[PDB]
């Protein structure tokens, strides 16, 4: 009923569309390039043209569908994209470090986690999860029920995501792994009624008893190969009825647990970055990344030193929707403790074996090489930014979130002399089944700002103003953006609709100014959260980088990543200069109040 309410994605105007696309590429495109790319955006256009007739197309779209950009995003953007879920797609998650110490803690602080979860499905099944609004305008609540008993499917062509929520026998068994070993394990009773921390530890103390050793082969690794590669070795890998069943098992499951395994201990320097990788993929073959599967939308990973965070899989959500059942979870993880009765002696949870064949064991060896790879050629930085929060922003009444993003240009300029093609999630929620739009950071203001920041020949009185321009414009952008007003899923629209058309490619695709619109460099998102969490993931292109934040009233949780194969990026320096960046911002406008 509630999304009944919710307006539907809107198709922008054309020419609002595409002014804002001019205006976006200034910064980024040679004089040149932009002189020639407003000639075809005019022909595109012009009333008669092509573009008027795509934009039709995309109004009849919105008119016959429910959101008419969500199937293609989709496909788009996940589906049909096969590079390995592992760092490309997948964002990584570490959550405040927990106390416990030995194993019999690991397993209660998981068996917390697990009954947190099932108290926070419990809203999802009984539709009681509070309604969201933003600012008076309600929030789309469907990315809250993908998330749980869902998984990603390998496809020769394109993947496919199956739901098992509202089937009609839902799953209530969640999945737990320890050692490379799947198990099967039920958190509700045949009276309907869930499991308790303390049934569930029973559980839990059963698996471990059942898996305490580690010489099974990591099948879980080869999830994280590419998608045509791993298409093929899945097909083959439930062949048989045993390997189909445990797949099934795993497919099924509300969500995956991993109990990991002890790992080196490192300097307390690079300690979060460390945690950063096993979060993210694992470690390597000789560590923890076999203690997975990634194909599961959500993986709930419980380290031995205490450490403890996920790793979802993003075809099924959005952060927010992840951090509004983290901070649930890491809540009532902290409750009290009172009724602890007695239990009864609970069935056992069934194991999931794998029948292993010199051909399956060929496979997991290869994705073995290839993960290995892929983590040799990820930089990691994560940085607390101590100095500030929100705080300093709201005490200037500037948008954080556009303050953040403006010290990030500054960063980036510094480092390279120019600006570069900028991404920032927004969400477009406000809207029945709204997922994302693009902020483009990287404006006429920004370079402005940028520029005269370093330019000694601008005084600080201008300086400031040029500062202040640039986050309020970037401010716009995002609340244009939140509303459905930005152009980037429209531009895609619009691409798209051409080839359902059967009309040759617009030029204005085909443009070497939209190639470089689209290759961002930089790619980010804020994902706000109540716990003193941070996310993570890799860079879009080969020499970008991947930068995610969660601003804190006092601090901000930064993650930097790169690629090494690209001697022109490098975590740290750029986490270096976004500290400098925003702490030479902050003096600046201390040095010139408004008022007084
Ligand atoms: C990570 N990143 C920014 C590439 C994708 C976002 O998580 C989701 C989105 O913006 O659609």
């Amino acid at each position: 009923a509630h999304q009944d309410a919710l307006p539907r994605l809107p198709v922008p105007p054309l020419q609002q569309s595409l002014d804002y696309y001019l205006k976006a590429l200034q910064p980024i495109v040679s004089e040149e390039e932009w002189a020639h790319t407003k000639q075809l955006v005019d022909e595109f256009q012009t009333s008669g043209g092509v573009g008027e007739r795509l934009q039709k197309g995309l109004e009849r779209r919105a008119k016959k569908m429910e959101n008419w950009l969500s199937e293609w995003w989709l496909k788009t953007a996940y589906l049909q994209f096969r590079q390995p879920v592992v760092i490309y797609s997948s964002p990584g998650v570490i959550l405040p470090k927990q106390d416990f110490v030995d194993l019999q803690g690991q397993l209660r602080f998981a068996a917390k986690l697990i009954e947190g979860v099932l108290d926070f499905k419990s809203m999802i099944d009984n539709e009681t999860l509070p309604v969201e609004f933003l600012g008076g305008q309600p929030l789309c609540m469907n990315q809250y029920y993908q998330i749980l008993s869902s998984c990603r499917v390998p496809g020769p062509k394109q993947d496919s995501v199956v739901n098992f929520l509202k089937s009609k026998r839902p799953p209530t068994h969640i999945t737990v792994v320890h050692n490379y070993q799947f198990f099967e394990l039920d958190v509700y009773h045949s009276d309907g009624t869930p499991l308790t921390s303390d049934q569930i530890f029973v559980q839990l103390e059963k698996i471990w008893n059942s898996s305490l050793q580690s010489n099974k082969e990591p099948v879980g690794i080869l999830t994280s190969n590419h998608r045509n590669t791993w298409a093929k070795a899945y097909n083959n890998l439930i062949k048989d009825k045993v390997n189909r069943e445990s797949v099934n098992s795993i497919q099924k499951s509300i969500f995956t647990v991993c109990l990991d395994k002890q790992v080196p201990r490192v300097s307390d320097d690079v300690y979060r970055n460390h945690v950063a990788g096993q979060m993210l993929h694992g470690g390597g073959s000789k560590f923890n990344s076999g203690n997975r599967w990634f194909d599961k939308t959500l993986q709930f990973i419980v380290a031995e030193d205490g450490s403890c965070g996920m790793v979802y899989e993003h075809a099924a959500a959005e952060g927010p929707p992840i951090v509004a059942l983290v901070d649930h979870v890491m809540e009532y993880t902290k409750k009290p403790e009172l009724v602890r009765s007695p239990m009864v002696p609970l069935p056992m949870p069934k194991k999931l074996r794998f029948n292993i064949t010199p051909e399956i064991k060929n496979d997991i060896e290869k994705a073995k090489q290839n993960l290995s790879i892929m983590i040799q050629d990820l930089d990691i930085m994560m940085l607390t930014f101590h100095h500030f929060g929100k705080d300093f922003p709201k005490s200037e009444k500037l948008s954080p979130d556009a303050f953040i993003q403006v010290a990030l240009q500054l960063a980036y300029y510094r480092i390279y002399g120019q600006a570069c093609a900028t991404y920032e999630s927004a969400s477009l929620r406000m809207f029945h089944l709204g997922r994302t739009d693009t902020i483009r950071s990287a404006s006429i203001d920004s370079l402005a700002f940028v520029k005269g920041m370093g330019d000694s020949t601008v005084p600080e009185q201008q300086k400031v103003e040029l500062l202040r321009k640039a986050v309020q414009a970037h401010r716009a952008y995002t609340d244009r953006a939140i509303r459905g007003e930005a152009f980037d899923r429209h531009l895609l629209g619009l691409k798209l609709q051409a080839i359902e058309d059967l009309v040759s490619m617009p030029d204005i695709f085909m443009d070497t100014s939209y190639a470089i619109a689209m290759h961002f460099n930089l790619s980010t998102s804020q994902v706000p959260a109540k716990t003193d969490c941070v996310m993570f993931f890799g860079p879009v292109v080969p020499d970008g980088y991947g930068i995610c934040y969660n601003p804190m009233e006092a601090h901000i949780n930064f993650s930097v990543s790169a690629y090494n194969s690209c001697a022109e990026t490098n975590a740290a320096r750029m986490a270096h200069y976004l500290e400098k960046a925003l702490l030479d911002m902050r003096t600046l406008l201390q040095n010139h109040p408004r008022a007084k």
